[PDB]
């Protein structure tokens, strides 16, 4: 929102007031709040008939300050509020001088500057890391609208560069961006976001959450060029300092603060198969697709059905189209001794050709306006109107129907839409409709897990979920939503995903081939690599069947390669995804956020890594010419176990069958001896691959259980040209690959075979050394 | 301007209708029309009660297709319009086929799809770089404001970024950000320019030119994340996509297109002083500088008067202050005789204090509203008036105060201000007043180049102009404006230096140490680096004085150091100043500008080269820490000889007299004998320095007249360890050093002679071979 | 026309501007030129974006000093102008010192101070008879309509009683009323004026002429009880000071200067 006009003016009909002297500084227990002047106020004939600023400082969470700016107190402030973990003995320290009011937690504090000389600072064991220049915070009074916002910018430094506010689809750095924090339905290819979260972090290895959940207008050097702007509709500016200092560290405190993700079942990481959209179906096409899948060898995990499970005009009600799906539960048992779990499309609005809307209608279990009528529009069913979750009895409801359908053998939901909530609205409970736009799809989808938690249970529990807002994360599967079959596409998707993960999501998964429009084969053949090293694969489509024979012959062998791939990356990339829950460390990973010291890092968006060791960079072009820069170290392509020095950009061409994929050196990964399903004894016929241990340098691989927890470790430790090999916990029948070693002087405790990759070590004895020639 | 509402929808009370089929073909003479109806139109009943576009496609200069789409062609299109370079005779082909109407000239053409799938496609040699897919142009009919807007969005590709637009101070790299063409006085600091150029590039080698000098709104991946949008009220909408394939290539057309950048006299290349802004100053402060520089040999080149020459509130009547300066040719005369050149601060608005207002008024010189009073505000001068420039007696009367300058000895002018020009007025001409906002700033810097041109001469006019629009590069030096004394504002100033470059200007300086506010001693020293490492350099301030002095002793080392470099660097820097002549080529270019093939370079914006060979990173910390980037080669540092490895970045630190400056390979550089001024004779003891000459490969140097023109040739031939140089036109006393060679084998037409930058040699005779060891 | 809100405050809309420091005396033959700065600007650094008045004090006839205070020069002025008796050469003397600027017509003089504190007043051999103090006059930018006006309050003395403006049928003495000079039809049983001269005289011998066919709204001690403000929609204001020391020769002076 435009404040400033200019350096030297300010917008035509706003007023803005700023803390500009602090007056008195009050320790209040663990909290540290200063009065503050718009002017000089050191003599008594000056302190009346003046605005005061009261600014809070409190600690939640060790390393997280909060600020909290007010002008008025008497405005109502109804909910609902973010669901922020809140501790109330977090150790702080308060310093109160002649010269400075500095409170503390942890490594990180803010700082007040007393007298003629104002500025706020935020401190990082003493170092400043941004802040608050002096009129570059208050109060705004638009007198052009009688709205009144408040406003704070805080510092950017020579090259620091922002990013995150949610799943969005613009360049991945935020300098020069508007962006407010609003849900909408826009698609893929705009500055819209069907996830907003108005949580940014920077490469100076701090993050800030602003606390509101209403719309935050950010300005990201986009007003004032080396700020970030941010202004919200309040009384009160309340955001949050987080501490790193680096990005997964920034990460781990804010979703420890709004929410760790949940950790899915290892079967959601399997490949998901769609009716699509506004195709055809019935329990024939279904089988003919499954079956399909299974003629060709290419494995299949999920299977899920969209809208038209129900009958057209009516969705959101919960009952199956009895003349396209006469035995719902008959026909799922069939599904389910196939081997698959089942999802089915769900959302939280209802169309008035539903025999049900009258029900709810009745029971008052609807959005409604002010006057007591429904909140009704034309748009996606006719009469459409929106299940009231603030109202107790329309939850039960709501969830009842779902419960209803778990009973009948449905494994999962597609949480669909949720972003376009009203405000000229009346909530049952009495909320701000301009908090529950947003915090909405974080009720919605936080009903849906519950069900799920209480009928599969937490560790079977899975959603498809479109929208969000702080805190939704704990309810993953994230997907990318409603983007076109072609590269520029692909590449926007790709900019979501690793934007959600820098917003504190840590699963994510995009329509394989797009969801609009037909992918020419090759299109469809490269987004089929991409899906496959996601954390979640899908394909869908809205017009189209998303089955590979479809597109061509080569495109069930691209299906099939990466299918089996993926199945026997699983013992590494579930360890990955424990990562994700215990540390808030998203699986699809930023370059930035991987290689903080990395300058060449900063604008990467057209690769990522997939966990802690592995690269990968789609091909976005039919000729399969791809461009990707390699970090520091020597790294080795995952199957072609060619080599690359690091440090700088790469040129290479790819078929179908291929992209870089390449393993950082020091690194110990364990492949599995499963390629048909994701969710098998990871521990046992281990495949362990040892790429480059360079001197003095140790590799660790933690092998996990069914629940996330570590199995079994294996290290392997290089003091001269000896490298020992000690493994701790559970595994049977494993080996170790010396990657691009095909002769060794030495060997104890093992015997030695050979492979294309490398030489191959079975141990008996355990102690297990090998000398290097 | 926001004209979709996500993918899906349009913004409330906008009506839109587009191009969807070709209804028509239509060759005339050396132009395409296309009538292009917005529906279904093969059948007769439907050929009525619709709206028709008309797209005609032209070529001004060879590969620059020009594309023209109206709607009403009633509208009043009233000037000024740009300074267009328009042929009538350049050679275009146009086919007509069943599938497609193409136009094409050069390697580029404008190619319309026929038939049900509308597409406007721009291919190079058939391959397609661009264009606007079906319902991404047309004509936007606002509801709201009853205003009428015609638009385009032309695609993006995977990795494509965007720069330009004019001189701007927001990120580098245009992805994200909405622009306004509108000159404004902002500042430094915000998304605001003085500058503003509708014209952008992208690392695909072509540039677009929309051709409206009323305000285009540019949604650069802003409102459609993989086009650039831009929308102008109008009822006919003409842009220019011009083909490279290079940057360079793309500037070289676009300044042929709209004008070439003047070469500036060798003197405006030495070090500019001022005498600050409303600081105190008469002719003994002056004196007291000049003579301060001389006292500590600080070489000195150009005399600024800041605005208080003039009396306070009556800016811009020309009429010396007389208790300040009471004699001002006596003045002149004394400072020029020390060899000074005297600049004067001048501004196109006048102050009503002025004796000369009331004069001004009488005669109708001054911008009137409708009803016949003048604009006034109290903005900059209290009931400040601005000079109408479209009266040609005006215009008369303020060149003569300008001659008048002149004739007592003034060599250039400081054009200030020329931005904030109002729409609500009434010009002599009747010129549309949206369009006169920026072409004002063309009107103004031309006249007052025409008054040095026919005064002093083509050769020596030089400006400092601050604001400009398209066109007004071919009247040099533009300067940054009022930037800040900090290191943020230093490296945003730099982005402006960068930006003004990509949109076709070849000089630009900045304020040395800011102009508001006082640098600490150690940013005044790193900016001192950067500016007299930039075309022109100028120590200038708002509050405060900026002789070195005035910081620390150790800044005027630097001042003396950095000075005294740029004039032994004069025959390389000169010639580089040529090549912005001849090409458009910038002397301060963006990494991507100079190496367009490098992945690597495609945000660098803390770095850039300074004509063709040598890279300049400006370290932006106390300490002195830097890090930049090295594109591929073995570079070396001017003075410090270390060489580093390219294609990757680098991390150094640097005391006050250092800063990365390093120099590409193959490469062969004149160096002066001259380290006091700037305007010397550069083809006389001439040091040739030549840089790591590889097998195989050529260096050639040319050396400029006074005038631009190259007098002599040197080139240095490696074949095998044999390197053959050979000189061409007229050179004497110069000699040649083999940079980081130490011994040679053998020497032929030349003796040798150490020292410890490499072995210098004096040739004797023609041929100069030198065989390594 | 209400300017003010109370002592405190301002009438919401309403931006003011006042001129409040001497920036430049300058005697122009036998008239006297101020410019006038509406903040402080002794630095250099604030002589720029800062709007600027121009006073100037001249005499029509002897004993009369009239008073201009202008803004923008660049508006219209169409007329009429009132039928005024105007001499080019009338006796004064201007008196530029560090301290004041004084012009002086007969036993009148306008008297501006210098330096931090702002002063218009207007003495009888160097007595106060009446003035404006700081902030009294100057500007007004009313943002609800989009008009501007200029404004002058000028003192009011313990006892003093204010009478004309025309034939007017409410009380004698003005003291307390607002007065809009604008002919009107409105019999003799009201606040309306077939007859309105925007001229007043008081009790202690001076009168003043507002020089402004146009309507000129006056508040003779009804919006500010001890000054007779007056605001006209214009950017200048010109009024005439008519040195008595009686009614009868304030008359003698006023139809002098405006017709017998």
């Amino acid at each position: 929102m435009k404040i400033s006009d200019g350096n030297w003016l300010i917008q035509p009909g706003l007023n803005l007031i700023h803390p500009l002297q602090v007056f008195e500084v009050e320790q209040q227990d663990n909290e540290m709040v200063v009065y503050a002047a718009p002017r000089d106020v050191r003599e008594r004939t000056w302190q009346l008939d003046t605005p005061l600023f009261t600014l809070r400082f409190f600690s939640p969470q060790e390393g997280i300050v909060g600020v909290r700016i007010e002008h008025f107190q008497g405005a109502l402030n109804n909910g609902p509020h973010y669901p922020l973990n809140i501790l109330q003995d977090v150790k702080v320290t308060i310093e109160n001088t002649e010269r400075y009011a500095e409170f503390k937690s942890g490594n990180l504090s803010a700082r007040v500057s007393k007298g003629e000389f104002w500025s706020l600072d935020f401190l990082r064991n003493g170092e400043r890391i941004t802040g608050s220049q002096v009129k570059n915070n208050g109060y705004v009074q638009d007198t052009n609208n009688q709205r009144n916002y408040m406003f704070e910018r805080l510092d950017l430094g020579v090259g620091e560069t922002v990013y995150g506010l949610g799943e969005r689809f613009t360049a991945l750095v935020r300098n020069g961006q508007t962006v407010e924090t609003w849900n909408r339905d826009g698609g893929t290819s705009t500055e819209q976001a069907y996830k907003n979260i108005p949580f940014y972090m920077t490469n100076r290895g701090y993050g800030v959450l602003v606390n509101h959940p209403q719309c935050v207008s950010f300005e990201v050097g986009s007003e004032k060029v080396s700020k970030v702007q941010f202004s919200v509709e309040s009384e009160y500016l309340e955001y949050f300092v987080i501490d790193g200092p680096t990005p997964k560290a920034v990460l781990d405190r804010y979703t420890r603060f709004t929410g760790r993700p949940a950790l899915p079942p290892a079967w959601s990481f399997g490949l998901w198969l769609t009716t699509s959209f506004t195709t055809n179906y019935d329990e024939a096409t279904v089988n003919s697709f499954i079956d399909g899948m299974a003629e060709r060898n290419l494995p299949l995990h999920v299977f899920h059905f969209d809208c038209f499970w129900m009958k057209a005009f009516q969705w959101c009600d919960f009952e199956w189209d009895p003349l396209t799906f006469p035995d719902p539960e008959g026909m799922i048992r069939r599904l389910k001794a196939k081997g698959l779990k089942i999802c089915v499309w769900i959302n939280p609005y209802i169309g008035q050709k539903s025999p049900v809307f009258k029900e709810l209608q009745e029971k008052g279990y609807l959005l409604k306006r002010p006057d007591g009528s429904l909140w009704q529009w034309d748009k996606w069913q006719p009469g459409l109107a929106i299940y009231d979750f603030t109202n107790p009895d329309a939850c039960k409801w709501y969830a009842d129907k779902l419960k209803g359908l778990v009973a009948m053998g449905v494994d999962c939901f597609k949480t669909d839409f949720g972003e376009r909530i009203p405000t000229d609205v009346q909530w049952f409970d009495g909320s701000d409709p301009q908090k529950m736009h947003n915090h909405y799809a974080y009720i919605y989808n936080e009903l849906v897990w519950n069900v799920l938690k209480d009928t599969v249970g937490e560790e079977e529990a899975v959603l498809f979920a479109r929208s969000a807002s702080v805190g939704a994360q704990k309810f993953p599967v994230h997907w990318g939503g409603d983007c076109y079959a072609n590269y520029e596409s692909m590449a926007e998707s790709l900019r979501g995903g690793l934007s959600i993960g820098l917003s504190g999501f840590g699963f994510w998964s995009h329509d394989i081939g797009g969801f609009e429009n037909t992918a020419p084969a090759h299109v469809y053949k490269r987004w089929c690599a991409f899906g496959l090293l996601s954390s979640h694969s899908r394909l869908h489509g809205s017009k189209s069947y998303r089955v590979p024979w479809a597109y061509d012959d080569e495109s069930c062998d691209v299906v099939r390669f990466f299918t089996q791939l993926k199945c026997r990356m699983m013992p590494y990339l579930y360890r990955e995804a424990a990562r994700a829950n215990a540390r808030g460390t998203p699986m699809m990973r930023a370059m930035m956020m991987e290689f903080p010291d990395d300058p060449a890092c900063d604008y990467l968006d057209r690769q990522y890594m997939l966990g802690d060791n592995v690269m990968v960079a789609p091909v976005f072009t039919e000729a399969g010419d791809v461009q990707f820069y390699l970090p520091e170290g020597r790294w080795t392509h995952l199957w072609h176990n060619d080599e690359l020095d690091g440090s700088r950009w790469h040129k290479q061409q790819h078929g179908f069958l291929s992209l870089p994929v390449y393993v950082r050196d020091n690194t110990l990964l364990a492949l599995g001896n499963n390629d048909q399903r994701p969710d098998y004894v990871w521990h046992e016929g281990t495949a362990f691959h040892l790429f480059n241990l360079q001197d003095g340098h140790e590799a660790v691989c933690e092998v996990p259980a069914a629940d996330g927890s570590v199995i079994f470790t294996l290290k392997a430790a290089r003091t001269g040209n000896t490298i020992t090999v000690t493994g701790a916990g559970e595994a049977k029948n494993w080996t170790l690959c010396l990657r691009n070693v095909v002769k060794v002087n030495g060997l104890q405790d093992g015997s030695q075979a050979e492979s294309e990759q490398g030489l191959v070590v079975k141990p008996q004895g355990n102690a297990l050394t090998i000398t290097l020639h």
